[PDB]
């Protein structure tokens, strides 16, 4: 268990919503914007997975989404003020109690959907699945209310390229390559089925052969500085309906609900025989959900299924795990394989190779 971190289970910000009686369309417009440097293709409303991270000496606990999707490690400080009361429902980093603490100050702004965070770089050393590194990160001292005042997470950890890092800072991942500890350049992200207790698992320095069967096969990267690869089809059930010219498709542990651009998500909205919408989201009778068929996703010349039990979501009070994204050019119109692809493909992220593998998941 040298270079792993255990995922843990966490209710989403919709999850805690939908348990407080709150209606379906009021969740989504006003806990699920997105708003028009580096490209934002999260909100964090549905992510359900945090691990734990130690910052300083001695080590203060946080609670971070490993998110692949950006490039800055970030968490709640203690000089968050008082206009900013989602700072009070989590841990804070006080540098006051580290003795490896070493001002910077640099102010910086992370974008994300719902709104914005800002703060001031700090360094201090960060302590993720047992290896230590010497790390800029942001102190955050604007926290908003939107999804921060609900989540139950600390912060972030962005597991991205250097290039997407704000104030180009050297991201937590590429300080670990530079150390030449890991016996590949690689990390992989395991989800297990989607339970009340059962968590997952980050690998740093490879894969766990426990959690997939099988052998993997890659993809490359097809453009440079993020996780975003080709893809040549998405089917639902035996037809191939969008992307037969080619899509990018960013493969993202940040958001766990799949995205595409909202006309090409309705096409296959009325193909997989679902009516019913609620801004992007789009909700189904329970009773008719084992009737849907499987969509697929042709990636790398192979074809990745989802059947109907993997992108729908089960809560008490269902909701299908896709939604409308349309990022402009020159980004592109981009699709993102979430969390909800991942947990049925174990997926490794290769940086010495600038590729991504997928294999089929299982349990041990
Ligand atoms: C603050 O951090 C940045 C990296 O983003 C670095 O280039 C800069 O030299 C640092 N400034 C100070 C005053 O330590």
């Amino acid at each position: 268990s040298f270079g792993r971190i255990l995922l843990k289970k966490m209710p989403s910000v919709r999850e805690i919503l939908e348990e407080r009686g709150v209606d379906m369309t009021r969740i989504s417009a006003e806990w699920g914007e997105f708003i028009k440097s580096p490209v934002v293709l999260t909100n964090y409303l549905d992510t359900q997975y945090y691990g734990e991270i130690g910052i300083g000496t001695p080590s203060q606990t946080f609670k971070v989404i490993f998110d692949t999707g950006s490039a800055n490690l970030w968490v709640p400080s203690t000089k968050c003020g008082p206009l900013y009361t989602a700072c009070e429902i989590h841990n804070l980093y006080d540098s006051s109690e580290s003795s490896s603490y070493m001002e910077n100050g640099t102010e910086f702004t992370i974008h994300y959907g719902s709104g914005k965070v800002k703060g001031f770089l700090s360094q201090d050393v960060v302590t993720v699945g047992g290896i230590i590194v010497t790390q800029t990160f942001g102190e955050v001292t604007e926290l908003p209310l939107i999804p921060f005042m609900l989540a139950k997470f600390d912060g972030v950890l962005g597991m991205g390229f250097p290039a997407q890092a704000v104030d180009g800072v050297i991201p937590v991942f590429d300080h670990i390559l530079s150390q030449r500890v890991l016996k590949e350049e690689v990390f992989s992200v395991y989800y297990s089925r989607e339970s009340h207790l059962l968590g997952g698992e980050v690998v740093l320095g490879g894969s766990d052969p426990q959690h997939y069967q099988g052998n993997f096969h890659y993809v490359s990267i097809s453009k440079a500085g993020s996780w975003q690869i080709t893809m040549k089809g998405v089917s639902v059930g035996p037809a191939t309906l969008l992307c037969e010219e080619g899509c990018m498709a960013v493969v993202d542990t940040g958001t766990s609900y799949i995205s595409g651009p909202t006309s090409s998500l309705q096409l296959i909205m009325q193909a997989l025989g679902v009516k019913e919408k609620r801004a992007n989201n789009y909700v189904v009778n329970c009773s008719q959900v084992p009737t849907l068929p499987d969509i697929s996703f042709y990636l790398g010349g192979r074809t990745y299924t989802l059947s109907n039990m993997d992108y729908v979501q089960k809560n008490p009070f269902c909701i299908l795990a896709l939604q409308g994204l349309d990022i402009p050019p020159p980004t592109g119109p981009v699709w993102v394989l979430g969390a909800t692809f991942i947990r049925k493909f174990y997926t490794e992220f290769d940086r010495h190779n600038n590729r991504i593998g997928f294999a089929l998941a299982r349990a041990a």
